[PDB]
């Protein structure tokens, strides 16, 4: 089965997503988590890629699609035909909140290219970390990480705008501590899994 | 203005697209020679990406897509501003016959990826050096190149195809000479340039 994590830089999804992976794994399902861009050799050169070189937003949502398509084929779908439990930090509506809520690339299009990269892979249960923008900020301004405000404040909202839009995708209220976060994320799981 | 050369592996595009950069740069026109993918840094570590590594057949097109966005982005619309004449080895429809026709992707979703790429950006001329599929991989076989050629035959055929259905395509007999074959491009270009 397949679980996404989704939200604004610094709501967490790391961390989420690897305290999910271990939990899970401990409970005995063969579990596998990858990051998006990232998550094959290949992707890992797109991801590099994207966080290092100035690029236009066009460049940008290709590579996106490009390492996704390289994840879905080489393991996503694979792990799947395995009973393997799939969790991703990040997937399909980043692209969307990003590119098209963030950077106004046309959103019916980015769905169409999520489509072609994903092969419609879709997720049992998206889990959006939802958490004020000015929060997220701080987080990552005590490691260093600088984000954008103004641009981060449209993100959010496409995803809570995507959050009522799409099927399956629960909010997660991500603003709290980490374990009432993840006690929050067990309850989001209860229906779709033991 | 925008000049294109399209078509098989061992064609001559290379060898033509130079030709053509120096004849006209001689002319004094200011003129760009980019292949494709690559002639951007970033389309070159993409470049090098297709060709070394085992992809599946949609990040290759999504790959092929994300080096032509670079590079129009950053030169070939600037180019185009400054009446530069952009000459490309290879464009748009090699990743139509390609992908699509090659390696049974979807044209029409080829087609609005390709116009995303580009924003709309067409030749003036688009030249498809043609020629018949043995013809080439002998001439590639003699630089230590190999194709395939079941997989050729059908892209050829995509390319021939497009001629027909796409704009400003003109076919060329690449299998001559060399000057034989720029004599027809040169020919061909005197309708545009
Ligand atoms: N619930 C939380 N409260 C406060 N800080 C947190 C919480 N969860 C994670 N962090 C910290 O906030 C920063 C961003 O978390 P991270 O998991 O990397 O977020 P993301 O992957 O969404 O950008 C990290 O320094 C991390 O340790
Ligand atoms: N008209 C020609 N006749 C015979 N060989 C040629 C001709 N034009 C080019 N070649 C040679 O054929 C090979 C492929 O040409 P090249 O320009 O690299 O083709 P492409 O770029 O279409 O793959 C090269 O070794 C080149 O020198
Ligand atoms: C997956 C994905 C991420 N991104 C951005 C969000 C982050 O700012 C960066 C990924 O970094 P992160 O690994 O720190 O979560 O990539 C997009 O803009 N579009 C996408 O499709
Ligand atoms: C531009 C382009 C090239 N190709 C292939 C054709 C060549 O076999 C290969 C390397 O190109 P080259 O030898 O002409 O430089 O890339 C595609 O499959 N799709 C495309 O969109």
């Amino acid at each position: 089965m397949l679980i996404a994590f989704e939200g604004i830089d610094g709501s967490g999804k790391t961390t989420q997503a690897k305290k999910l992976y271990e939990y899970l794994k401990q409970k005995g399902y063969f579990v596998s988590l990858y990051r998006e861009p990232g998550g094959t050799k290949v992707g890992e050169v797109l991801r590099e890629i994207l966080l290092t070189e100035e690029l236009d937003e066009r460049t940008e949502l290709l590579l996106f699609e490009a390492s996704r398509s390289k994840l879905i084929e080489e393991k996503i779908i694979p792990d799947l035909k395995r009973d393997k439990v799939v969790i991703l930090d990040r997937f399909v509506l980043s692209t969307i909140a990003y590119q098209g809520y963030g950077k106004g690339l046309d959103v019916e299009f980015i769905k169409n290219l999520n489509e072609f990269a994903t092969r419609g892979v879709k997720p049992d249960i998206t889990l959006l970390l939802d958490i004020p923008v000015d929060i997220a900020l701080r987080r990552l301004k005590e490691k260093n990480r600088f984000e954008n405000k103004e641009f981060l404040e449209k993100v959010r909202k496409g995803f809570l705008e995507l959050a009522k839009e799409e099927e399956n995708v629960v909010v997660i209220d991500a603003s709290g501590e980490e374990e009432e976060v993840f006690k929050e994320i067990l309850r989001a799981l209860s229906g779709v899994l033991r």
